[PDB]
């Protein structure tokens, strides 16, 4: 079965005040390129070709502006807004002409993601033509995400939402794989105390049938905070200390575009034209002759 | 016959940064690329409040104007008025004055760019000396490990300016001019009479040298004691950030904010900062508004 | 087979000076620990427990204070001297009776590996009976290292010590893994046109008998540069970044200990006292009661 | 009879930090950490300097005395003239002048922490207006987010110091004393005085409460454009690497540069200077003490 991805790129609300006030959160770079990058590409490692990209009425134009149709990339980019933050699970319910009968993956609009055989990773977790997959990740302040409790043979027992005494440090990371199950329980979701339609809320309902799979994504993996001004910055000097220290990039959809064979090397050469004159164009250019590993 | 009985008018150019910086700035143009905590325009908007200037043209793409003016609005709530003009092709610094000319008319000017950030003790003093002289130009001298990349200053023994070079690949310093720049009455009519340069712009540094070869152009020395931030690169803008964020988490009081200067200068009272406190009160920018009025800074 | 381990943390000459004027590079910090915890947790993963320490003659009272004979950790310790930097082949005359008739494992002092499955990374290596295995890893800056050139099929054909041409951007990194044959082999070395008893030296005499595994470091690993200041304060920012996400600390050796079964929880537990005041102490107690997956 | 005819002389507080930083600190002393490229202590030696000091006592543990006099010598190639002593248990900052007693003698002292940074324009100023008091004693106090981990003063409606207090659970303002204090020849006698507080320390702010009570405790205001860096916790040091790293990687000049310091002061002359880069010559410390020899810095 075909898998579609969506990237949900809605607001911040006010948190983020002043800076984010002029414009979306995922639209502004994190070292070298836009945010909204690093969840394309993550979707684009997974296999993902045919994408819907969800955001606020007043940035779509942007982030349109920005992506285009994906043709480019070799990808399909459709777009959707959000009226209101009203909750991830929301992404299903604006989502469900795209999704259709089709496999889907959602992954957050402000999510980073770096290590290795993250590929295989995904691979995995893509594969399943039932069910659903997440990914549980130790953190410092699990309290600020979806928590995952374990019984001691290490079986996913409970999910719980914001919790004020979380059962574990483990919290569900901004990346999910579901199957054709997935609008018919979001239709029949109710919001919370909170006002949102909760993407915990569909994780249980998995996880109550057993059909919720809760890999460990491991310490050799970054999942890499971006909720904060602190640690924006954090990210930014993260990716940067990748980048220059291998020549290599984190998360350029040219590049996993022409790895995936989705474009050729002549439409690649055709991509470099236009930033030519600075490092971007020219690494791409780069990509055309070197191999890498 | 004209009767006499000077203001000073400020100019931010933030018309973006060309492909330089793409694909980072695709969406949106540099000077609203967050510095830390607050958008990068509030740094040069921060620098000419601390002038004392009230009354500022920002300039923009025609793309970008709309998002600086959601972002600034009018000035009243800061005690400033602001005003906004576009720059639809990316022709050089110096055009500044020709599309800033209606708003400069017959006043004193200053130019920031938008881009510019500034920090250090005694800083509104090193502005109030420059914008003080009603007369000629005033321009500011830093060192630098990069001269090359800016107009470079030539000093004499004395300490006297006596050359002017843009973009030297042989410097004759480590002195470059920073992006604010002072100036009288005859600076519209320096600048309708620049040619543009090789590289296509009407270039900043044959307006400064114009007053220098007139006798009228002051080179004051802004000191290793002070930080001229570099927003040129990814790297630097990075560094940038990391910078303010140290200074305000230490002090636990903020670089260039806007309503707190405004504040300070009295262009408003109490009452109007509490207002604006308060659609930000959840948040830590909000909070520190409120602070503001019950704590003695000095 | 039994793997012995060496760590060359020997003098960095005046690179680094005034910096490194009173004390060895390798006894600084990276964030919260001293640098050579990071190779010493390295070999530590890669299941080798009896480890000599080779530093600078100044040093190694140092390095002997603050690591003593390791049984603290259920490691067996030994220190030796590099009276002079005349090249990193030295450790295997230097460790020649340390070695024996054993497999072995060098790695310098300096070098910070950061990533996902490291652990079975160095375990393949680690397995290998004969041969040598080394890793390359694509940097900026090949001009540095040991560079690795490759044919078409991708088999390593060639090794140069720091080229002013430079055949590829990959680079042998610091963690090396020998046979039985490498004393003898370094016994033979000749000193360079710059006076060393280079390393790639003893590669290369593996890569003409076809001997040399060469395995990709990927670009999903962190090989950190602690070559200069600026590097160093990198290295640094990546670590904390890293431990303050997470909770958890890379290269902490008690943990790993721990972990291997090499102490015990009590064992543990007495370790965790005396910095029972400050955040590592904290950590380490916090790791008898939570499962870490 | 005594007969008249002053010299203020300086001490380090480099006694290490306990259990707080290990392990990092497990091999080393935490005033030897770099901070970016050159050792902490020179950080505190160069303001030493700037306040026009020359003879200086470095205070530290019997294990790491041997280190801190291999970096710095008996301080005469830099013009200075250096003292060591041991400090065997750490029982509180005010113990430097029981340690010092004989070393101070009785001349004016300043009293510096080994692991406090400062960075800013018209420093030497500041220290200046202090150095310049010949009784009484000096403070600086900065505005900080956590007041409760320092000495903090309070002030009256008119700005006067009136109480300080050490590491108060409710602030009486965000005002915390630097680690810089520059005394009269009182000081001993007050510090001799001295009972141990409740932590088991002899505390410096009982001796500046002392001086304020005999109102003789001089308050100056650290102005929030000076950065005072916090070199506290792992995260701080940090911090304040990546801030020396920014501000010299611009500028190209450094911060705190003892060798620059003193052939700016006129403590070393041209030749001198040479003799010191000579052995750096291949690194860019070197590099820079020779540029230093040629170039005109403003
Ligand atoms: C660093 N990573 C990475 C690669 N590894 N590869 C190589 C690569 C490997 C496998 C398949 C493809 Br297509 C391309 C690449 O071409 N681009 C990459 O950015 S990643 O898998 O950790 C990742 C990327 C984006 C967002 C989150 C994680
Ligand atoms: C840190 N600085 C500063 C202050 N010093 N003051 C206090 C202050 C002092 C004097 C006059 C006023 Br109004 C306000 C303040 O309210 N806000 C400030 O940001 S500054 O002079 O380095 C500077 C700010 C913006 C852009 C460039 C430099
Ligand atoms: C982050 N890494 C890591 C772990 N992964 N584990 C868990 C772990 C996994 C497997 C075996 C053991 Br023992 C312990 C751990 O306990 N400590 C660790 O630091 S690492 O493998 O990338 C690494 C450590 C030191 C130096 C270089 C790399
Ligand atoms: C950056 N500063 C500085 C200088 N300004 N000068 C120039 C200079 C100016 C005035 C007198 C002398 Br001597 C030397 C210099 O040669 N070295 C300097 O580091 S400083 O005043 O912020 C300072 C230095 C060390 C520790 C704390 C603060
Ligand atoms: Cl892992
Ligand atoms: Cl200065
Ligand atoms: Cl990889
Ligand atoms: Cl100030």
């Amino acid at each position: 079965m075909k898998r579609k991805g969506i990237i949900l790129a809605g607001g911040s609300g006010t948190r983020l005040h002043p800076a984010t006030l002029a414009i979306s959160k995922q639209l502004l770079p994190v070292y070298d390129k836009p945010m909204i990058y690093y969840p394309l590409s993550t979707l684009m490692l997974a296999g993902i070709r045919e994408i819907l990209i969800i955001s606020t009425p007043q940035d779509t134009p942007r982030f349109q502006q920005l992506l285009g149709d994906g043709s480019n990339w070799g990808l399909d980019l459709q777009y959707a807004v959000q009226p209101s933050p009203d909750g991830l699970a929301q992404a299903f319910l604006i989502g469900e002409s795209f999704i259709g009968n089709d496999l889907s993956a959602l992954v957050l609009g402000d999510n980073l993601y770096y290590g290795h055989d993250f590929h295989e990773l995904l691979g995995s977790a893509s594969q399943r033509q039932t069910g659903a997959s997440v990914f549980a990740y130790h953190v410092l302040d699990p309290e600020r995400y979806g928590v995952v409790e374990f019984d001691q043979g290490g079986k996913a027992i409970s999910l719980e939402e914001k919790p004020l005494e979380p059962k574990s440090n483990y919290a569900v990371t901004g990346l999910y794989f579901y199957d054709q199950q997935v609008v018919d329980i979001a239709r029949d979701l109710k919001p919370s105390p909170r006002g949102e339609l909760e993407i915990t809320d569909v994780n249980r309902a998995y996880l109550e049938r057993g059909q919720l799979s809760v890999e460990i994504m491991g310490r050799g993996y970054a999942w890499l905070d971006t909720g904060t001004h602190d640690s924006l910055l954090e990210a930014g000097q993260f990716i940067a200390t990748l980048e220059n220290r291998q020549g290599l990039k984190v998360a350029c959809p040219e590049e996993i575009a022409y790895r995936q064979k989705w474009i050729d090397a002549a439409q690649l050469e055709k991509l470099a034209a236009p930033l030519a004159k600075n490092g971007y164009g020219q690494y791409l250019k780069r990509l055309l002759t070197e191999t890498v590993y």
